[PDB]
């Protein structure tokens, strides 16, 4: 059967605790609030916004006693022409060892902030517009929509447009091509990231699939957090998530048929690609020239196959079978301890 109660109780034993959730709301704040007020930044720093799987309400919530990974975008008006991002990071030493002195490390292109319940990732972004283009996408990085700590689950009416307040999406003419440069993961250049986009996407894909979306998401980070040992390394985080959107239907009904669905979907979406022993070229909702799935193998992408065919027929007799007590077990099969029985 479905067991849709069971699946919500899941859900919120898979979700991130109220208490995480405060402790990262409050740590991008004061981070916030400390880089608004800070001189010798005030007049680079454009924005600084919450970002990543916690935003986007497609986290899990960490095990042990693991702090959750907070991602904040620092958005800033330089010239990345001019500027190497190690110079860009450079600007923000002094902030740091003033208001995090030995907490603050270099991650590559991040900063990480070891905190006391959470560890705040920054990555320091520039816009590569000019003039009038600059200023209207300076003004969205400043609006409400942008500048929100809510995550996507906390406000349904939740759009990407300058004049929103806790109204339909913008008009992709004023941010879908135009996307911030970061830092390269190794070498010393501008790379091209569009989170914002990425956001609207999964907003728009989560209201196409009435609200289905992103709980998915989370449920096959559960299963595949609970079945590590069995499935290859990668993919986690990002590309499994745009796997997971990508392989999902639109219009789902419940978390059991739609997790059916975009299992089904999935194997045989990508089963030539896996009898070919190779891995998809997925456009990326940001930067379309990207492929999300550009650092992940082909052996790693077939093992994660192999294991989504096992996951989907465990899945599909949970969803066939018609005793509550029955369907539950292979659910719980498939997910683990913290799926509640009825
Ligand atoms: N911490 C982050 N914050 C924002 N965007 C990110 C972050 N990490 C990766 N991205 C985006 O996702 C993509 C993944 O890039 P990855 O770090 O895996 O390899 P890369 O060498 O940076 O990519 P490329 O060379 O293709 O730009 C990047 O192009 C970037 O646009
Ligand atoms: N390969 C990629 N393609 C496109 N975007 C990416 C990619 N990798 C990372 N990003 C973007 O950069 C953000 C930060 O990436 P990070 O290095 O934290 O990977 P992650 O921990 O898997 O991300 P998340 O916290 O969202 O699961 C992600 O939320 C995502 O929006």
């Amino acid at each position: 059967m479905e067991l849709q109660p069971q699946f919500n109780e899941f859900l919120a034993n898979i979700r991130p605790t109220d208490t995480q959730k405060e402790d990262w709301k409050s740590g991008a704040r004061t981070l916030r609030e400390r880089l608004k007020n800070f001189e010798p930044l005030k007049e680079i720093v454009v924005s600084t916004f919450l970002q990543g799987s916690i935003r986007r309400s497609t986290a899990i919530r960490p095990l042990g006693d693991k702090r959750p990974k907070v991602k904040i975008v620092v958005v800033t008006n330089l010239d990345h022409t001019r500027m190497s991002p190690t110079d860009a990071m450079d600007l923000f030493i002094p902030f740091l060892e003033k208001y995090y002195p030995g907490k603050w490390e270099t991650q590559g292109r991040s900063f990480g902030i070891t905190l006391s319940y959470v560890e705040l990732d920054l990555v320091i972004t520039a816009i590569p517009e000019s003039g009038a283009e600059k200023s209207h996408l300076e003004q969205l990085y400043k609006s409400e929509s942008v500048l929100t700590v809510n995550s996507l689950e906390e406000q349904t009416d939740w759009r990407l447009n300058k004049s929103w307040t806790p109204v339909e999406d913008a008009p992709a003419s004023e941010w879908k091509a135009h996307p911030l440069v970061l830092p390269d993961r190794e070498k010393n250049e501008w790379g091209r990231t569009h989170p914002l986009a990425q956001i609207r996407w999964t907003a728009e894909k989560n209201r196409l699939c009435n609200g289905h979306y992103i709980n998915l998401v989370r449920a096959v980070k559960w299963w595949r957090q609970q079945n590590s040992e069995d499935l290859p390394k990668y993919p986690k985080g990002y590309p499994l998530e745009h796997l997971i959107g990508n392989a999902l239907d639109n219009g789902t009904t419940s978390m059991a048929q739609g997790l059916v669905q975009l299992m089904d979907t999935f194997l045989s979406r990508w089963a030539a690609i896996y009898n070919q022993k190779s891995k998809p070229w997925l456009s990326d909702h940001g930067v379309a020239e990207h492929d999300v799935m550009a650092r992940l193998t082909a052996e790693d992408f077939c093992s994660f196959y192999e294991g989504i065919a096992s996951a989907a027929e465990i899945a599909r007799n949970a969803l066939a079978s018609e005793e509550p007590q029955e369907s539950a077990q292979l659910w719980r099969q498939l997910f683990g301890s913290k799926f509640p029985l009825p």
